[PDB]
């Protein structure tokens, strides 16, 4: 619901519910490593 991304390509949502947890989202802090 928070659709507020206009200012760049965003790949994908991390999370667009009230109750979510994926893991593609904690990725992103992955690639550091």
């Amino acid at each position: 619901n928070v659709d507020v991304r206009y200012t760049y390509r965003p790949s994908v949502p991390a999370h667009r519910r009230v109750r979510e947890s994926p893991l593609s989202s904690d990725a992103i802090f992955k690639q550091s490593h």
